[PDB]
């Protein structure tokens, strides 16, 4: 099998949306435009665990173009665009992953991407930690010949760090989830322009002179309540750390708790990541038809299932729009049955997110497989000069114009006129 | 012939939107709370000409509430929603407009609300001036029995004035279009809504970081340069009067000259409402895949024909999305083909827009109808009494609680509790 | 007598001000530009009553600099600054204004500027009214001589419209006081900036964080809200009209009532401009030190006397700044006695805003004068296109690159390609 | 000697002071009202070294309400405010600071803190580094009695690491420098605060419809970014790094070299931190009187030296603002002769984020006091949980409810319900 995808007459259909999402991925294309020719991943088997979208596409032909051997698999499985699958399986790559598998063709599908034609795969790029897991626990005898990995998820990353604690992480790896550049836009950028985009397109409702009430105040919630603010909401917030809670203070935002806030807010949004946010004890005080969706953790930040055993009625407005009938009369509209929003009633994160995450793992890629013996086994940073290189290769698309420490600044600042120009301690 | 809808099996579907639109439409609401009773329209018999969609359903339903004859017929061939077309014509009303229809079926439409079981209309409401065009060039017997008109748009009103003007106008009527209720939402806050929606819905793409430019600082300008603002882009603007410029420049916008800006941006918005806008010799420069879209005047402010008649190729991307190649090399997006791209490309305005302007039909009908000899014929403007009492039907629900002038303070203000509380010359 | 100062001796230091304002006043100096070899006012005697500040001493010139002949006096006792009149007595015009006169001197100095060389003044350019009553009330000869008037105050106004009313008004007059250019900036613009100047400088206190309760949204309101918003601080608005009660709640602000702010705020702003806005009731509620400061009309809308006659201590801490102590052992901040804030417990404007209300003086006297039976007796709104014009005098300064209408487009939207771009009832 | 102050007749106006600004200054407030009664710091003799004002004041007596020994000394000839420094005498403190000294006097004032009445000080409290650094070169004996040190300074903490590295460090430290609510109050919000307080204090001048460039995008750049965006003006700003260059453009700001920029700005402000910002290229190319000031180090980032050398006048309009003439025609105001403008032509940061600042010295001291056998010879971090805790302190005044995690969210998400919230990397 040379792949598995579900329609190859796709293929022409994918090609075009690769080629305009290109022009909004410049971080994959730089990449392509400065080691094309130097193949600097020449040898590397990239064995590819990620949802297998356009944006994941392009990356898949950055890796390609940079002289390595990938094979790819979904880490999702229904996340994957078929006509970006069929186009890579089409473009000579051995891509495994069409919308809707079974927790066993999925498992199938990852396993096919362990061997190729010289040998078992040298390199992971994971996204969830399943290929990394599925090797450790299946596959410890090639083990011993990938060179790194790659994880992008807290989820991922989390693991990384558990088996690694557990002696169990045999193969060092680089956390690129806590880059500056992929956190930042994974988390704040992406979620600030999609937030709306979802609850627009399943309620086309007016945000402004709305009460928005944003549970948590991270990066999700600051780019969900600068989003909300911008439309003309009065966004209240509700955290349980207090440097962050008077980060929203300090910016103009009420911070309240649910238990307050539930009173008063048209709009709820949870940013939590946790557990219980939203119970039936709030949901018999929010006010009629308020619009309460979720976009921190899947499903459970609100108590749906509440929702489902209390309510008089439930009717599906349109597909992720359910309005339930309370029985003190009021009606609350949810969202993507509380799942993510931005994915469950919109497109998701712009590919321009997806080319700051993203490069970052070709970057990822690059070193730890061009240092052979730099990285002992463990979950390592990756190194700030490398986060900083995957922001300069956006500046200019946004046409941004960086200027240059003169070799006397660089001397006063003691610091390279291109190596890092911050601490780790930094935080930007 | 009692109605003429597409298909009135869908009249249930209808409703279903009608009672979901209802609570963001507060105005036609209220206006059922308090006059449902008084029956104020009571006697009066509305031929309505209005894109028959689920707003102007609500309203509908609140002008007959309210005591009044109804006769209706969209205005506009496919501006029209069936469902909610059909859930009126159920719903036991003379609605003529199905989504789609002839110039012939249309004029058709409008004939068939002249005449009501108890004699023929006595009053107008129009959206356009057509109603009140037809009857003047071809039923001017009519005239003379009704008792006044309402008016909501430029378009609209200014053919009245310039009827006026000939003395042709015999029918006083009541300009709704310059409420500050109905044009701040009308033009400044929906626009300011829905722009985005439109741009996202086409091209899913990133706006933080963008450069946008937009033509014109009107109200709608206000709205989408506020909008486009607060989701990280650059505005630029461009205008031709000073008064406008300056307040774009107090508010921190550059403003320039399209022949500049056309370099530089990375979106283009029209809000102008004037020809050649966005020329060729613009197009020729403007960036690699800059999108181009229209939210002022249908379709007359980009030179569409241009790109039509002088690109390499042009490729359909999506309903009202086409991307041409130009000689230089470089790819133009263009959205909804230059018409208005919230309506084109997105849903268009929110309900709550939709609530402020009808409420001003309503108070428009309800006081031409209940004040026989106090309006000459002439275009006249919405006491501000009025408007401002539209406003305070929406406070509320938006949970605003307004304070009331004491005795003494009004006294000291010189002004009534509850009268007017500005001048006509004031400019909120 | 040839004027009146204080001293003289500070001529050379006034002229160092004003020399520097007027990089800051480009509407003035464009004035300059344009007239000062058509000397429009040729032949015009004007007799002005203005502050007299740098600011006003840069129009004086102006008005001289155009070739009329120009007698001054201050229109307040004490808002007159000196080194600002001694340069312009020095200048060799006749100026009658020291700061801190009594109702007596003040009287006699007006008196004196309504006689020249040639003989009685022709002209008026009032802030306030007084120079118009007094020539009214007790030089009803001269009267027959004036072409004109110029009134840039509410106050000036209301008794300009009173005075018609009874017939009393004998000479024409221009009210430049609701233009948009000199509204928006005395009004708005103004007091955005120097709010919290006034307040910084008399309590240094940080703005962030802090609950802002600003009563009334009104221009001064809006500009208010806008500046405390952008430092942080969480804005809750008043109102008693629904109009702007809503334009508030549309950018995201709450609304309430003074009776339930007061217990939340830790700043207060009135912005009224009517009577008993903050009271004793209102007071026993506030936070331990809130600041109460008021910058609508000058000290009616705090209720002072009462926090002198029910606080059980009061100190002043500095110059415009008491912080009584109630009984409830709470402390409560007053600044500038309830005064104007920005006035007495900072500079006041900007020169810029002076620029665009002074070069609409300028507009009006040029035109008044100009066009002799232009204007039959009755207070007028300054044309639109010389309302625009002031406009214009500052882009350019702001760098503002406004693009012209072509025939084409002019002929499209049936407006001249200089001619006012809008009409009367436009509210921008 | 018990102390030595300017004039100790001033305690009685210095306590004023500090009772005002103790309720701006919840953080000590807090520290008081908890541990006063425990006196964690019992036994502790405190050699203080931080500029002697009222703030300052209010954090010594906190210090000695937790049952320490305290001795004081200013860490600047000049920053010493003597009312508040005659007070803490008065308090019974020895306190060794008056405004204006000499290098000769300091370093004996600084020699006083070093001896108590039961022996040498065993506590650091340094802001600067003199007094670690005094005791270190001059004291080698003191060392061994010293528990643990405090520094709140990045040259305090440099020299720190330095001395660490060539083992001169015999008593370890805590670096409180870096604490996200000291450096975010200290940096981002303050200089937000006080930047347009200096501007505004020393020209009066109007900001919106301006271009100010801000170069450096680092905590202080941006908030002096947001500061001035705020007021209206179009900020351009210039970095070296492109992390923070993408953010900035992230967030609509324009990103050019200061070699462009220094064409287009009408204000200037540095907050690099590097030499060689503004040169004499620039100012030549600056337009007319625009105004350029530094907020970042200390006069090195301007290069006033060139603008005396090359001025053709230079003219000191008032303390802190000069104007100098170009050969080119052009005016320059310069502010604070290149100095900090917050500090130098305003009364610097507010209460408030001193009261973060120095909660965080409280903090340390507590803890390495507190913990004897901790801390080994080293400059360390503040623990995150006590950095949330003087975060904590401030909500409250903030009026921001914290809301808890349950046990079941606390097991959920894996950490303490109140233990840290937060991974160490984590930038919020
Ligand atoms: N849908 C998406 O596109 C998308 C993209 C990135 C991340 N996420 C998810 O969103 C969540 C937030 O991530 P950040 O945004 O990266 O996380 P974060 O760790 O920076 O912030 C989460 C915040 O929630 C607060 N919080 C925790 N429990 C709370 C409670 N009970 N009530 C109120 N506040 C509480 C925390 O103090 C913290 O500040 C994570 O689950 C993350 O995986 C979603
Ligand atoms: N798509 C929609 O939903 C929607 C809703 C309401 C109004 N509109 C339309 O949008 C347009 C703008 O309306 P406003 O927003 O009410 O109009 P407006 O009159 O307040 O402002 C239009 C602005 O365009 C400026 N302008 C005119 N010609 C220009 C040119 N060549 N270059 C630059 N600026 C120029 C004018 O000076 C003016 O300030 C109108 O055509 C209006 O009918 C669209
Ligand atoms: N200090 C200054 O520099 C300065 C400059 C210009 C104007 N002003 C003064 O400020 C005031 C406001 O002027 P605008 O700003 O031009 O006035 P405005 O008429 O536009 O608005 C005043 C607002 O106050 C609201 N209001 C009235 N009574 C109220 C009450 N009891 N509670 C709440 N809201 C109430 C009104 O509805 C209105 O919207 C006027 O007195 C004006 O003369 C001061
Ligand atoms: N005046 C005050 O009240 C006050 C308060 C705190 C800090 N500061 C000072 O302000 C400076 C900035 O501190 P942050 O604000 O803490 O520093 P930072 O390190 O976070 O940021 C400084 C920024 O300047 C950029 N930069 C460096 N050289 C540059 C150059 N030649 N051109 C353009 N950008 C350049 C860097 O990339 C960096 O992002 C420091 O010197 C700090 O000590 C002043």
């Amino acid at each position: 099998l040379p792949y598995k995808v579900a329609d190859i007459g796709l293929a022409a259909w994918g090609r075009k949306a690769l080629d305009i999402a290109e022009n909004e991925m410049p971080g994959l294309m730089r990449m392509r435009e400065m080691y094309s020719a130097s193949k600097p991943l020449k040898g590397a088997r990239i064995a590819g665990c990620l949802h297998m979208t356009v944006e994941t596409a392009v990356l898949i032909e950055t890796l390609v173009a940079l002289g390595a051997e990938v094979r790819w698999s979904s880490c999702n499985i229904f996340s994957t665009q078929d006509h970006a699958a069929a186009a890579i399986a089409k473009a000579g790559i051995p891509v495994f992953a069409w919308k809707g598998e079974t927790d066993e063709e999925y498992l199938w599908c990852i396993e096919q991407t362990l061997h190729f034609k010289d040998g078992p795969l040298n390199m992971i790029l994971d996204d969830g930690g399943d290929l990394t897991n599925l090797i450790h626990t299946k596959h410890p005898q090639l083990l011993s010949g990938i060179r790194g990995i790659s994880e992008e998820t807290t989820t991922g990353v989390h693991n990384l760090y558990k088996m690694m604690a557990n002696g169990i992480l045999k193969v060092p790896a680089i956390n690129v989830n806590d880059s500056v550049t992929k956190s930042k836009f994974d988390n704040l950028y992406g979620c600030r322009e999609s937030l709306i985009d979802g609850i627009k397109r399943a309620t086309d409702v007016m945000i402004a002179g709305k009460v928005a009430v944003v549970a948590g105040y991270g990066d999700v919630g600051k780019g969900c309540a600068q989003a909300l603010r911008g439309f003309g909401a009065r966004v209240i917030i509700t955290e349980i750390d207090p440097i962050n809670a008077l980060q929203a203070a300090m910016e103009g935002y009420e911070v309240t708790t649910m238990d307050e806030a539930c009173k008063e807010g048209n709009i709820f949004v949870t940013t939590t990541g946790c557990v219980d946010i939203i119970l039936g004890r709030h949901f018999e005080q929010m006010k009629d038809d308020a619009i309460v969706c979720n976009i921190g953790h899947f499903d459970v930040e609100i108590d749906v299932k509440w929702l489902n055993e209390n309510a008089v009625e439930k009717v599906n407005i349109k597909p992720q729009v359910d309005r339930y009938l309370l029985k003190n009369g009021h009606r609350i509209i949810l969202l993507a049955e509380g799942r993510l929003v931005n994915l469950g009633c919109a497109m998701g994160h712009p590919s321009f997110v997806m080319s700051n995450s993203f490069t970052n793992q070709v970057m990822a890629q690059i070193e730890l497989w061009t240092h052979p013996d730099k990285y002992p086994v463990g979950v390592h940073f990756l190194p700030k000069k490398l986060d900083e290189a995957v922001a300069e290769a956006h500046l200019g698309k946004l046409n941004v114009k960086l200027t240059k420490l003169t070799e006397k600044q660089a001397q006063y600042l003691g610091m390279p006129i291109n190596g890092p120009f911050k601490p780790d301690h930094y935080r930007y």
